[PDB]
């Protein structure tokens, strides 16, 4: 649910003209917000039309705190992985050619610059030309990877829990497991004389992405061959994988268990890109849930 701004035009040289329009689609229910800025680059010195899409917005973590009254067993849900996907769903003249980030990255702050040079050259550099854009996001304790299904018409990224320190313990991940204590990701004490509901570390000691939200900044470059249809379809998906983290007292010690992607919340928008008129039109939005 949202709006699409009118198109703004910026004539660079006599060769290049930039056109921009921003679309916003939201899921109030899942607390996901997609802000999509389509930058069309018309370059007379290049035999292809270029589109630089910047995807920003918000994806809530889906965090659910534990019931403090839980005595011997308790659980909480946390935002373990954020997935953003872009797909060219029609028109064989259109392909996904470049993107940022373009490689795995576990730095606390991801910063990249994408530049377009007169003549068609796309360059991506680390840190913050006829056109330029940047991506900047914080992902402390998490790691960004390029989705396995990335190909000539598809690009995706995953921002997943990676190296999470408890106090000085760790690092722990979605898969860590101690032969005795299980996954200790958010376990406060192995022998705590406490209610289970009160034996997790505090929210402020957990990564911001795990208990708050993720503010994505991703860039995808689509190329149009200048032959065939002027319009094409594109889908943009924002998703969170929520893990069920639970702790239990067995009479002797505390042990933890993390169920990976136990709950999934997904928001997908479908737009029709009009490469001739530098506009986009919302065709559909779809909210989908998975609950194991
Ligand atoms: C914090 N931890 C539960 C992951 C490791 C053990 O801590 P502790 O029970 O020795 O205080």
């Amino acid at each position: 649910e949202g709006k699409i701004t009118p198109v703004s035009v910026k004539k660079v040289d006599d060769k290049v003209t930039l056109y921009k329009t921003t679309a916003t689609a939201d899921s109030d229910k899942f607390k996901i917000s997609q802000i999509l800025t389509f930058n069309f680059i018309k370059d007379k010195s290049y035999d292809k039309d270029t589109l630089v899409l910047k995807a920003t917005g918000n994806i809530n973590s889906g965090f659910v705190k534990p019931n403090p009254n839980d005595y011997d067993f308790s659980k909480l849900y946390w935002g373990a992985k954020y997935n953003v996907s872009i797909s060219s769903q029609s028109n064989d003249s259109v392909n996904v050619v470049d993107y940022a980030p373009k490689n795995q990255n576990e730095e606390f702050q991801v910063q990249n610059t994408l530049g377009y040079t007169f003549g068609g050259d796309i360059s991506i550099s680390n840190g913050l030309t006829a056109f330029s854009e940047t991506i900047n996001y914080k992902q402390e304790s998490y790691r960004t990877t390029l989705s396995r299904n990335t190909n000539y018409k598809n690009v995706g990224w995953g921002v997943e829990a990676h190296k999470i320190m408890n106090n000085g313990w760790g690092p722990y991940g979605r898969d860590s497991f101690h032969p005795t204590y299980g996954n200790e990701l958010f376990l406060a004490g192995r022998q705590s004389s406490a209610y289970a509901g009160q034996n997790f570390i505090a929210q402020h000691q957990m990564p911001l992405l795990s208990r708050s939200n993720f503010n994505p900044e991703f860039l995808s470059v689509l190329s149009h061959r200048q032959d065939g249809a002027k319009k094409s379809k594109i889908t943009v998906t924002y998703q969170r994988e929520m893990d069920l983290y639970q702790i239990r007292w067995n009479g002797f010690y505390w042990a933890g268990a993390n169920y990976k992607n136990f709950k999934t919340r997904t928001f997908k928008s479908t737009y029709e890109i009009d490469w001739e008129n530098h506009k986009v039109k919302l065709l559909d939005t779809k909210e989908t849930e998975n609950n194991k």
